[PDB]
């Protein structure tokens, strides 16, 4: 539910914009992208885990309406 | 004349460093390759040109002793 697209895109963009500068011979500027994509990563992870965590708690299940539906 | 090589061959091993740091994840590293090459490579077309200066300016004369060789 619009919890992993957004820190996914995030990641994406960063590994584009670093594949692009690679090849512009900017390596002053990959440092940073590096390091960013890595804490993206981390996030997503801690993200994923937490979220997936969260959705033991409780039971899904069925009620009469959603037979009815 | 042991003036042409002794810089050629400073190019080979800053070029594959860099190649091998690019690909090793270490991109804070890169930057002084990246100038180290560069100064390298100016040093080194200073002296292509100036190399070639006195072998234009002289004469090739022929000699009798090249032709009984």
């Amino acid at each position: 539910p619009n919890n992993l697209k957004e820190i996914e895109q995030e990641i994406e963009k960063v590994k584009n914009e670093k594949d692009a500068a690679v090849h512009a011979q900017e390596f002053e500027n990959a440092a940073n992208l590096r390091d960013k994509q890595t804490k993206l990563e981390k996030q997503y992870e801690e993200a994923k885990n937490e979220w997936k965590n969260a959705q033991n708690g409780m039971s899904t299940s069925l009620s009469e309406e959603d037979i009815a539906e």
